């Protein structure tokens, strides 16, 4: 190592002192990822993992943080001999990146629950020898920075992390595992995944972080959970203040998920004088459209979730339709299961429950109901259209009869006089999927033909013999 200037703010005695540290680091040529991660993990440990003795804020003394830092840098410098990996052109080699990844990996406890909370930071790595998947990638990036490898950066998709490095930052390397029971590809590029148009690699529209975005990632990674029922107010406040710092400095401009997480935080506890959650969700979407070819799914899911929680049925349906309009241009591949789960839950749990409540409120005389609005019926149909188009050309199917039952139920929540108002052109809607085009017929009958809908959604050839 730490430079004299990095040590002057210690000891950190409050949330605001932590913020000052982040501000100072973000004003340097290269914010110190190892320092920042250790500090966050320290404070998260004593605010969420073990609050015994807590009276206000766990004071971070320089002696403690410097000793942690020293343990990290000694482990990396000792295990990674740079002389073995000459740096042609001031850039790193694939062998070097693999070596660092191996060092982190080989350091981890043989057996532990990999999706436990509070195993994301370098504090967990040093004190517990435990990291979660994306924590391994971050730690490889922190280790490379500590070694002076200015070219190695964190790459992020909506469900995975890896690194970029090399000439022009153009190389990619896997450095961690993905999911559960997948075969790891550490050391390889991500080009096969990009080529197959999976959600996992976002068709190449994944995030290539700079150092400041790496800081935003560790701040997003703060986990305020104490247990299932309780969050640390202190950590929520810290994460929120740090996200605003990053926002003000321009460092969330290319980070849609961070803007969504900040909006979620503001919904819980708004900061006076700041943009509304809805504004922030829309900025997240704008970020995805501007920097990532509008190929991200979660910016629309964050917005829909807000509208959902506020029982704005119309706007939630619109946002979910827009989510499906993104997914339609992907191929559903092995390893995309997390997004399938999200779409399944929306279709088969969240929407049904929203519409059930809407039906009850309609019975009690509501006005302007989504169930009387043909634009809302159109959004529902557009959501299913994108899911069907997603399925087209995919190596694994998406729909099955489990989805058909909920589709029939959801359609039926709208009276025929409402459904009849949507014009399906080859409120107006154009279908992209062949499944929904063949369904058009069935979508306006007063009584929905349940069996025909099921046949059309699942492309089941036949009915019961006997
Ligand atoms: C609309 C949702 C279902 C609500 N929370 C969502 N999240 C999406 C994942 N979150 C994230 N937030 C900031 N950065 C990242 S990077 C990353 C991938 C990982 F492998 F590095 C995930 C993620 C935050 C939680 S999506």
């Amino acid at each position: 190592g730490l430079k004299a200037a990095q040590k002057t703010l210690f000891p950190l005695r409050s949330i605001d002192d932590v913020v000052r540290l982040f501000a100072a680091e973000l004003g340097r040529e290269e914010p110190d990822l190892v320092l920042l991660s250790l500090v966050l993990g320290f404070v998260e440990h004593f605010l969420a993992v073990n609050r015994v003795g807590l009276t206000y804020f766990p004071v971070a003394d320089l002696s403690i943080i410097a000793a942690l830092y020293a343990r990290f840098t000694a482990q990396i410098r000792g295990a990674v001999d740079l002389s073995l990996y000459p740096r042609e052109g001031g850039v790193s080699s694939r062998e070097l990146v693999k070596k660092v990844s191996d060092v982190i990996w080989n350091s981890l406890s043989r057996s532990y629950f990999k999706d436990r909370a509070h195993i994301q930071s370098l504090f967990s790595f040093i004190t517990g020898t435990k990291l979660d998947s994306s924590g391994v990638a971050f730690a490889v990036v922190g280790a490379c920075q500590a070694l002076g490898l200015r070219d190695v950066h964190l790459a992020l998709s909506e469900d995975h992390a890896w690194v970029v490095f090399g000439p022009n930052g153009e190389q990619t390397a896997e450095v961690t595992w993905h999911g559960k029971g997948n075969e790891d590809r550490r050391g390889q590029t991500v080009n096969a995944g990009v080529a197959e148009r999976s959600w996992l690699y976002l068709k190449g529209s994944y995030m290539r972080c700079d150092r400041k975005m790496e800081v935003a990632f560790m701040v997003c990674a703060i986990n305020p959970s104490i247990d299932l029922h309780t969050d640390s107010l202190e950590l929520l406040q810290l994460q929120q203040k740090l996200l605003w710092l990053l926002y003000d400095l321009g460092h969330l401009e290319r980070y849609p998920m961070a803007l969504g997480n900040l909006a979620d935080l503001e919904e819980l506890e708004p900061t006076p004088g700041r943009p509304d959650p809805l504004t922030l969700y829309h900025k997240g979407i704008a970020s995805a459209k501007t920097y990532y070819r509008d190929e991200h799914i979660y910016p629309y899911m964050y917005l829909a979730g807000y509208h959902c929680r506020n029982r704005n049925v119309r706007e939630a349906l619109q946002a979910w339709a827009d989510t499906a309009t993104v997914i339609q241009d992907y191929n559903y591949c092995r390893e995309d299961e997390e997004i399938y789960k999200e779409f399944f839950e929306v279709a088969n749990d969240v929407i049904p429950n929203l519409l059930k409540e809407a039906a009850s409120l309609l019975e009690a005389g509501s006005q302007g109901s989504a169930l009387q609005d043909p634009e809302c019926f159109a959004h529902l149909l557009r959501f299913y259209d994108g899911i069907c188009k997603w399925e087209e050309g995919s190596p694994t199917p998406v729909l099955h009869v489990g989805w058909a039952t909920f589709l029939v139920q959801s359609l039926g929540r709208f009276e025929g006089q409402v459904r009849q108002k949507v014009r399906i052109v080859s409120p107006v809607l154009t279908f992209q999927s062949e499944k929904m085009k063949g369904m058009k017929e069935l979508l306006v009958a007063t009584k929905i033909n349940s069996s025909a809908i099921k046949l059309q959604l699942t492309a089941q050839s036949q009915v019961q013999m006997k």
